[PDB]
């Protein structure tokens, strides 16, 4: 069995295995990557997502996400204000402000212990899902705007066309801004590329013990476990590296830099924060391998967790009987 004890991996891609993306993720599962939940991936020196990041400035952020911390310093849960539109130039002026501003700090670790002691005492804007890409339409490798798309590999797996599109979304993050433990949506795989700024700490359970985080979280958050049965779904709720050794659940964290990209795999419970004004871009996709998870997703049925984007489809072919409950809520 590769990678027994499930730690991150890293990869380094030359300029050749970097072409063949389906390839590559093959790769690393074939190394045990997925084990952990979450994998780095370092492109190759010859590779770059786009000539510079001068222009960006008049992207707009049409509602920007005030996160409001609800609890105890390492469990608490976050909702999100919606603030007026705001573009990245203003954004970015903002998060370098002295109200937002990164503090002085030694280390990762040192900021981690700062993030975890203070964050719920703060409430940072973040922009998020914000449909579009970065890329430069002449980068053909690892071009999130250019994978293959989820209804493609159902279709070539299933022999089922169905209808949606799956393009990418970017994110600004600023000091502080977190995203809440998670899975993707059908437990999808997700890839994530920091373009700019400051890096964004993260923290994965393998998804061999995701079980183990749930309980975790019904047990700390009981009022919402009650209200609905899949309630991370809501991606509300937040549990410190501490708590999560208190109670003995498996997970590894890693931070995230500038030109790297990270891949989660499914059913890997991931949460984390920003370290200061950044700039990435995601997108969920699929494999053979997914196909399996994608009918034993759990999913809310209680009207709030919504969605990135529509898993309509997917519901009603992988998970028929769920189809009208989920449908209804
Ligand atoms: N899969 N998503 C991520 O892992 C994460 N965004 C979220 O979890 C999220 C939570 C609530 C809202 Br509303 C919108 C998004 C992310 N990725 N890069 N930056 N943040
Ligand atoms: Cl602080
Ligand atoms: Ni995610
Ligand atoms: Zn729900």
């Amino acid at each position: 069995a590769q990678n027994p004890n499930c730690n991150i991996m890293i990869f380094h891609p030359t300029k050749e295995e970097f072409n063949d993306f389906d390839k590559y993720i093959a790769y690393m599962e074939s190394q045990g990557a997925h084990r952990a939940g979450l994998a780095k991936i370092i492109p190759p020196k010859e590779w770059k997502a786009r000539e510079t990041y001068d222009n960006i400035s008049e992207i707009l952020i049409a509602t920007p996400l005030q996160q409001v911390a609800s609890g105890r310093a390492g469990v608490f849960t976050q909702y999100h204000k919606k603030k007026k539109a705001m573009t990245v130039g203003e954004y970015r002026h903002l998060a370098n402000s002295k109200k937002y501003q990164t503090p002085p700090h030694q280390n990762f670790e040192d900021l981690e212990r700062k993030y975890w002691k203070n964050r719920i005492y703060n409430s940072p804007i973040y922009g998020a899902d914000i449909s579009g890409s970065l890329f430069d339409e002449n980068t053909k490798q690892w071009n999130l705007g250019h994978l293959g798309t989820i209804q493609d590999l159902l279709e070539k797996e299933c022999g089922v066309v169905i209808e949606g599109v799956n393009t990418p979304y970017l994110y600004f993050g600023m000091w502080k801004t977190t995203f809440a433990w998670h899975t993707e949506d059908m437990d999808l795989y997700s890839i994530n590329y920091l373009h700019l700024g400051e890096p964004k700490t993260w923290y994965v359970v393998p998804p061999e013990h995701g079980q183990r985080l749930e309980r975790l979280a019904r047990e700390l958050f009981p009022g919402s476990s009650r209200g609905c049965g899949a309630f991370l779904r809501h991606k509300v709720a937040l549990i410190s590296p501490t708590v999560l050794k208190e109670n003995g659940i498996p997970f590894n964290r890693i931070t995230q830099e500038a030109g790297e990209f990270m891949v989660t795999f499914p059913y890997g419970y991931h949460a984390g924060f920003n370290h200061g004004f950044n700039c990435a871009e995601a997108i969920n996709f699929a494999t053979p391998r997914w196909i399996d998870y994608g009918k034993m997703a759990s999913q809310c049925s209680c009207g709030e967790a919504r969605v990135t984007f529509s898993m309509d489809a997917f519901v009603r072919i992988l998970q028929p009987e769920r189809y009208d409950l989920w449908k209804r809520g």
